[PDB]
């Protein structure tokens, strides 16, 4: 059981950080997490009982105190994860300077779309030369590290896991949540992505105004960095179409796998390339259909017309398209979701995962 | 000419900046020097003609690192950079790096561990091993404990300071004004010209005078650039204990060098860790002053013992005040090797040779 030093550059709980809980918790009695920065992750690890600390800026290494105090924590541990970009900045430098290999888990696309030129030069000098290990959430990421010309030796496909218990709801929870919601007569479709262009809210938006009257859409998540002209844009939107009284947001919210319960579609409609859809395996473990752009790593989760759908980046009218298949075709669509349900079980549970990362780590 | 972006990474008048001065003036019309701080050395360049900028570390990756980003930022409009110091040669290796410039490294210091702490030569070899087209060092010395930590021994050329000759006639009468306003016209006065830290040595000469007669008095010049407030204390407190109060005079950090040196009758360098280069070494021979210094480092490439001045052993105060006796008794001798000094310094250390070598090998990258 070795000392592990997790670093993570955000304090808001965006998919990697979510991630980043599972990984860490089998080895929490002897890891730190260390994040950049303090918010409702922290929260999150605390009641994980992860430790974890928030390093700050605040004052050789007088050039950056953060990266100071982390290369001094760091001689504490046998070995250096980092989790994000800019954790991998700091972790590669606190590799060199305190002599500890380094892995680096790779949550993002590297490629042109996501991301400057620089922030790709630097991600994949830096993991070249420092890390021991790039762990890829998917082989779309796998392989934009090594379009980018990052080292093809160095990369593991590990998906992300889950706990297959957290995914199921009572139908008398369900029937009450949509109560509550107000769209018990509704066909819902529920979209779980944080509110930002290229998760491509807005593409949703635009097939529901091709859909059938009773359709609705619950949009959860938030702005989680600042993109409040896109959520000004999207209630503009709204208002345009007939769409006001048919699309409710809800922020930011905990009990995702009652809200997917809650729906009768899930849809996940980024405009980029989606590195590894959470909510697309979530959708799939709570045994609800789910629709997902064709593009990234969800091409590998999903076979169209098996386990799920997949449409057209961008496309709104294939979206509609498979919105009305769902409520026309509604057997073929149990027996789609129902099939989801048995192959994500055996895929992406935690407990395999967890082996997979525990053996890697191992390994080294 | 090219563009240069230089960096240094201090706001004070050290050695290095002194040097970076004459360094830099040449391509003044097309460069910048960075300084990561503010301070008495922004004027001197401005004093020069030389555009200078400082850079602060007030506000994607450049988060973490400000300065750094706005470094990396002015570096796209430059042809080169040209790192003068350790903190400057991190910031442009990276960018070096991002902006996809060349960087050079000018060596000032001896990278070996009486020094620097362990990582600070971990990070300045790999960096310049890595990322620089080339390492000026000050003299072999450097050049030496660069490769012994691990530097790439062909990136390396030794190139001295340079000094602008002209600058160091003092007249007699100035020289008689200057000593009368120190109220040293009638000692022996040898005069110490570093910086206040502990390895420079300062409290090796007051231990020096304790075995000299008591016309022999001593101007330390220079300041704690660097928070050496405890050096201060300590060397006051050394002077106390011996019976020093009047033969020793500090007058804090002054711009009247040449000067100064003419007032004295010796110059002392006694640095007690091995001296890179000791620009006062050779600032005394171009005075035409004698000039002991501490047998270590440059100081070696720099002096002939017993030819163009004298040399003793680091640490060793006996040493240097016989060297004292030994310049009061036989005054022809030294005068000769005063003389000696200044005719060979001045051939050797000519700002326009070196400004020559200096163009040559950045010409040739
Ligand atoms: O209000 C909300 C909205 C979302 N979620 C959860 O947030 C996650 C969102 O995940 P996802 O969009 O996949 O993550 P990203 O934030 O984009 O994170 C990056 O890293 C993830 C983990 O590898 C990948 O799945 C993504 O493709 C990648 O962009 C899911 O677990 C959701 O259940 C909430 O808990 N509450
Ligand atoms: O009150 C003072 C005292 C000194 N000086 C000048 O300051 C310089 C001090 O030079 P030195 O002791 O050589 O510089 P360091 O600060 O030690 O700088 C480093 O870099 C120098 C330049 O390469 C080398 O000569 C040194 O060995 C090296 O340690 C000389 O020009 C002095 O004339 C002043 O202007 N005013």
């Amino acid at each position: 059981h070795m000392k592990i030093l997790f670093l993570d550059q955000s304090g808001k709980p965006g998919g990697a950080e979510l991630c980043l809980i599972d990984i860490a918790k089998p080895y929490r009695d002897r890891a730190l997490v260390g994040l950049f920065a303090d918010g409702a992750f922290k929260t999150l690890l605390e009641q994980h009982h992860i430790p974890v600390e928030v390093f700050t800026n605040q004052p050789l290494g007088q050039l950056a105190p953060l990266v100071a105090k982390v290369v001094q924590t760091a001689h504490e541990y046998d070995l250096i994860y980092a989790n994000t970009q800019k954790a991998l900045v700091v972790g590669a430098i606190a590799s060199f300077i305190a002599r500890r290999p380094l892995v680096y888990h790779l949550h993002d696309i590297l490629s042109p779309e996501h991301f400057s030129q620089t922030n790709l030069r630097v991600a994949v000098n830096l993991a070249n030369r420092f890390a021991s290990l790039v762990i890829a959430n998917s082989q779309a990421s796998q392989t934009a590290f090594i379009q980018a010309g990052g080292r093809a030796e160095l990369t593991k496909v590990i998906y992300n896991g889950f706990d297959i218990n957290l995914y199921k709801t009572s139908p008398s929870d369900i029937s009450k949540l949509r109560q509550q919601l107000g769209v018990a007569n509704n066909f819902v479709v529920g979209h779980f992505s944080r509110l930002s262009p290229w998760k491509g809210q807005h593409i949703l938006i635009d097939a529901l105004a091709q859909c059938p009257p009773q359709v609705t859409a619950i949009l959860v998540g938030d702005a989680l960095f600042g993109e409040q002209d896109y959520v000004k844009e999207l209630h503009q939107q709204i208002t345009r179409l007939g769409l006001e009284n048919r699309v409710k947001f809800l922020g930011f919210r905990a009990d995702i796998p009652q809200l997917m319960a809650a729906c009768d579609l899930v849809a996940h409609t980024s405009t980029a390339p989606e590195p590894f859809g959470r909510v697309i395996v979530e959708a799939m473990l709570c045994g609800k259909p789910v629709v997902a752009a064709k593009a990234g790593g969800a091409m590998e989760l999903v076979e169209h017309g098996v386990n799920g759908f997949l449409t057209t980046p961008g496309e709104s009218q294939e979206l509609a398209n498979i919105i009305n298949t769902c409520i026309e075709d509604t057997q073929k669509t149990a027996t789609i979701a129902s099939n989801a349900q048995a192959i994500a079980s055996q895929r992406f549970d935690v407990v395999t995962i967890n082996q997979q990362i525990a053996e890697t780590l191992s390994s080294l």
